[PDB]
């Protein structure tokens, strides 16, 4: 083992089988000189700590390891990112709809031909709640109604897309298939999406689907969209009228029209109205057939997906077996392999009613809530655990992999994304590698 | 060591005596061709990096690691999951009871023959804590009184089964064995089962037994299942009469009706119902006979049960000892356990009562608490301490196997249950192989 | 190291030096057969994996390693517990004290000779905080007050112990060593006892000295007896008479009489009554004398005590050195030692006075806080944290351990205390063994 | 490896082949004889552990190892810091802004000349949360308003720069293009900044734009500057004045002035007002000239900026390759890298209008929040989530490196700063040495 196993600079004192190599980003003198175009991501850094040549001629110098022997050293990384809850980069801010225009009347409810088409709905970034998230989503519709819909003939009581957290059967007496209350339970269940006949939504290439918590029994299919067409068996079931009742007591129908004459299409019978939900057809329904032989209930998910995040160094390592030796951007053989660093967590306020009807008080006036009195369009209830994203360090070891012989003074770092392209939300990476040796040549 | 530690691709540089090898499945060309039918928990995916074959002509080079020498390299997994509290694939919404029907006259209460059986009811399923799941079992019996009960002679004083989580003995005045107050408790201890004779709950194939903390001594035996005969000992004192006690100060009895004549099945003694408890029959009663000798007492459990996972690859390890090669699914060797990602946390909302005091006037007309007049039927309290299961990811590692000469360019992966079937909340699978050198040849 | 390294089953391919063995215990084969009259803590499993076997016929075959070289594989455990806090297996409910009884005048304060007696009370079960504890413990003299005291000649102004968790010296002038207020401090310190002349209480054989943090400076000397006659110079100081106190504001003396007459003990001079207290006699007092010299003062415990658990296998391993092989159930040579999974946890409700003001007025009439006008007797506040325990599943590495040459088909697990018994709070249990080579033979 | 693996010390019996080595600095003898000067962070301790040797003559003795062998062993580390939020040190409290004065007549709106320079405002020191900083933020402008700008002739309704974390664009009508509930929404989103004609920010050598979370695409050009004329397209839309549209109803223009005669500093149209704002230019405006192009939205960051730490130790270990062997302070060469121990913490007030609504009544009359009637200039809300940050102790090993032969009594050690300068909030260092045997020589 003696012998070879020397590690010469080119003028200092030689070293025996052990170093240390650090691959930092905060040097000042690589700020001005070397990287001037890109960032923290995809920089290019020196390894030499002599400060008696400036980092363009120190490009030359090679730390060689003595040959006849097999080099090789571990990997220790620390990473250190910032990424909102929704933004643009990720995907996590579009969903396309099929929602109604230009309700008019030919020349009886045998005329009103309706029509619809398809929208791509855009709503704001930023890093919000899990509830949060469900307002925003339910503003990005009401917006189109208030510059398409309402010029044409749409009379606000057939909008069509409503995300609501309820569940729309807890009172339903069998002997009369009417709920007893007169008022639906403003309860804090998994959410849903309710639907009306001619509306549709869409979640391909996108990621919202994984916020809510629906998910699809066969994950490599095609897409994901869902219909009215596909929610049978799962009608709301329609609201008993209390006020028309005690004149029975000195008899009972459905109700119609509350405090502003919106219908709330209630069908020929008088036992359901015109709206389908996924969360009532999923268990209430039929488990062969429409939802529950198609798709699968899930707990939400914040951070919306856990992707994995590739190290590259293609200066120092060699390459790994089935790899390709390029210098083109977007392949740079991968050294080692992590988990992006978003995690959640959990909070129990535990009012989540008192506290929803006090904060729309003293905070806002109409802006969310604009219907506060029919029982379909009204806000959905918070749940009383809420669960945030949150970002933290990653502290890693990688494991040994052989390096090569002669080391040249600057060095190049990548950290890419699933689909090879450079997260732009990573703020400080650093690296240490420690020669050891391996077998003999 | 040297010479015989190559190992050749097919056309590439021969490498040293250390590599590795990447188990992702987010490629985006194993969508499209291998990968259509099968999800994250058993999927099919390469090993090549190459791209310049695709998957279905990249299925014929092998790696083949150099021979006269014994090779094995240690395992790296991450698994992240997503389950619910209450669902269908782990037999958490199942419990079967047994309560009357059909209580009519024959042509004095030494009449009015009564009748039982057996039901298996079924509740909704989500993410719930562990006070929502209590309110959601006490609606499956109630929804059996409505559909079933209510038109046959049964006059709701008599239900049967009531799941409580109170003492039903503190101010038990020795002298006259009565409760002094004139009131229970409103207070919040272990939850316990109320029966009523000839009733009975059984929680045989089921796992909410996990829930309430009801376990068994011998856990092996045949089964569980619990009869108002075997809580000797435990009736429920009877209330003392307060407003009937002031007359002795210008005299002591039993209460019977409360405010609408629901009556309290008073014996024929004027010092206890006919009401049986089991938190009341487990301390109170006698530790020999009855249960204390049969059950145990145990703290709430939420997550219900810390199953194990077993990781399977049957084309890159070799089969460990005792274990048959074979291409049957669900048998496939086992090369690394773990356990199933789910933990439980812990919040303290500390009010509790004032808390469901205020939550049942903005959300919840009568939905919940049906009988708010009733002392026996009225709404448990909620603890002080409330607990919710969580998902976090896992990371692991697993020690160094065998592995085999020649390695195939595709691969199977498999995560499966303690009962050999694949688990279908996997989100996430990912492993690294690093293969050494062991002895020679 | 070739050639003496194979691992025979007995009829499938020969390994080599490196496998795995599997300890479980959810096989759906042993809870049919082999296991029927014993739990998770000394089940009886097997290894191997074949399914051609019935495990009575599998408890033949060998797993014989490889002679001429000695053997050996590190263990890895996963075990997982649910114990309540307060419980009968830890001797967590039990602590005696000499309370009075029988006071009966004799045929002037020279009279009404007093009884004393040992009682051993016993409070109920389950999983509390370190609040809730108290106010059982505090039951627990009451009831014995209601049973025997109350028919005798006892006056409830003489009970005797109390425990409590206030400083009875906030406020005091030392010119007049009066409290000014006129009432106590409703502030919430470390817990203590208050003790009355001819009382005492007793903490052998219990383990609730370890919640009130009352310790003793030698942990082994007899017992642990604390009576009146030990807290010298910690009388509590008499209570100043503010409405007696306007006189001469158009003069000072202790107050004796509230609201109901009720006697404080008022001493011959006016300056303190007859209550001693520890926490007021601890460091108010002398640090030579008494208390201080011979106790010391510690932070609550909720767990009560983190003992260790000793994991045994004798069928794999060799036995440690001076160990006797036996097969007696209670010796058995350890393997692996470990810390018993059950931690605490601080949560800061941070009101703890209003939130104890409204918690009995919706929730609690007089149940407890039975005398709420008694300056003495009241309910003591909760503290500004409270601490709650929880179970956690606990992953461990123990290295390794020379294991035998061959290996039976069944295998024994016991997991036991300190002293020598199986914990029946056992839930899960599982080992993963992995056999290496050590030097020849 | 026998014989060649003694440790002399000088007179006592030879060790073999493992030692320990501590770095402590709590001896009380060097307290008074070495360290007189400096601090923690640049301490000078002793090894020898004999205490028949002040340390002034225990700096001649060695411990020598033995040579024919090549030494090395590994380095463990124990550090424990307190740094404030806000301070001088790392450059997180200085910001410099371009804001009025002088506003005075010529001798009609043509008039009115005004005037701009550069301040270098200064806020003070401690440890924060992340709205307490906006506020202190938002009082180093006004405290310069009440100095300059109030003697001069400006007004108070053009201060020019205000730190608000709202969206200005909820409630907008597209038919109308005005706010229909005339008021903003009191909503906490994202933190950004608003500026008005004539004004600009500069964020070079600061740290508190990481604070915001207002980063940049290039992070390495020259600087971070903001003025007026970036934000195109951003401008605030007017407010809807509603008390004088019920006129209309027994009609539709923007407010101008708010109880006090306030000039919002409306427009030639009657459509937006003179504000710019960078969260509504970000997104509602252009993505590819003024912002969206530039800068990056990214989460708060408390801490604000997670640097490295270096450990040096010149009288022990050898030098790593590429470094000079110095004696100068700012150079000594580094033997392991850390990262600094300052986390952060996120709460979750959740009510965070109410709890701000009450917090100025009975702590805060008008110091904060000093105009209460102005839309505009009105106190931001606080998040719904809240975030400190907070010390932990840092448990870290650095592997092995080579020491040297001799090791004198005395020995360096030092923590430095990622600009080689020494961190005066280190408030414990520790180290442990445990050599080991490499290569023979």
């Amino acid at each position: 083992t003696e012998g070879r196993n020397s590690i010469r600079y080119s003028e200092l004192s030689p070293l025996y089988d052990t170093t240390k190599l650090y691959l930092v980003d905060n040097k000042s003198a690589d700020i001005a000189s070397l990287n001037y175009q890109n960032d923290h991501s995809n920089f290019l850094t020196t390894v030499v700590q002599n400060n008696d040549f400036t980092p363009t001629e120190a490009s030359t110098q090679t730390i060689n390891f003595d040959e006849r022997s097999r080099w090789g050293g571990q990997l220790k990384t620390i990473m250190h990112t910032n990424m909102p809850n929704v933004n643009e980069y990720m995907f996590s801010n579009k969903f396309k709809a099929r929602v109604m225009v230009s309700r008019k009347a030919p020349e009886d409810h045998k005329e009103d031909i309706l029509k619809y088409e398809w929208f791509e709905f855009i709503l704001p970034e930023g890093n919000f709640s899990a509830t949060m998230t469900i307002d925003l989503m339910n503003n990005a519709i009401i917006d189109n109604y208030l510059e398409i819909g309402r010029q044409n003939g749409v009379l606000e009581s057939d909008i069509g897309v409503k995300f609501d957290t309820r569940n729309f059967r807890l009172g339903w007496d069998p002997e009369t298939k009417l709920i007893m209350p007169g008022v639906y339970t403003y309860e804090a269940f998994h959410p849903d999406i309710v639907l009306l006949p001619g509306c549709g939504v869409d979640f391909t290439e996108s990621r919202l689907s994984n916020l809510l918590g629906i998910r699809k029994r066969h994950p490599f299919q095609e897409g994901f969209k869902i219909m009215y067409e596909d929610l049978e068996g799962g009608n709301i079931p329609a609201l008993l009228d209390v006020t028309a009742y005690e004149e029975s007591k000195k008899k009972i129908q459905p109700l119609e029209k509350d405090s502003k004459s919106r219908s709330y299409n209630v069908l020929e019978d008088k036992i359901n109205t015109a709206y389908r939900s996924w969360y009532l057809s999923y268990n209430y329904g039929n488990p062969e057939k429409g939802i529950r032989s198609w798709t699968l209930l899930t707990t939400s998910d914040v951070t919306c997906g856990a992707e994995q995040v590739y190290w590259s160094l293609p200066d120092m390592m060699q390459d790994p077996v089935t790899f390709r030796s390029t210098r083109q951007v977007n392949n740079y053989p991968v050294v080692g392999a992590e988990l992006m660093p978003v995690f959640s967590k959990s909070f129990y306020n535990e009012q989540a009613v008192y506290s929803q009807q006090l904060r729309q008080a003293t905070s806002l006036t109409h802006v969310f809530n604009r219907f506060p009195e029919n029982q379909i369009l009204i806000r959905p209830p918070a749940p009383t655990i809420t669960t945030v994203s949150e970002n933290v360090p990653a502290l890693t070891d990688h494991g040994t992999l052989p390096l090569r012989s002669s080391i040249r003074g600057v060095q190049r770092v990548t950290v890419t994304d699933a689909r090879r392209r450079t997260c732009p939300y990573v703020y400080k990476a650093l690296g240490i590698v420690a020669p050891r040796v391996l077998s003999s040549r």
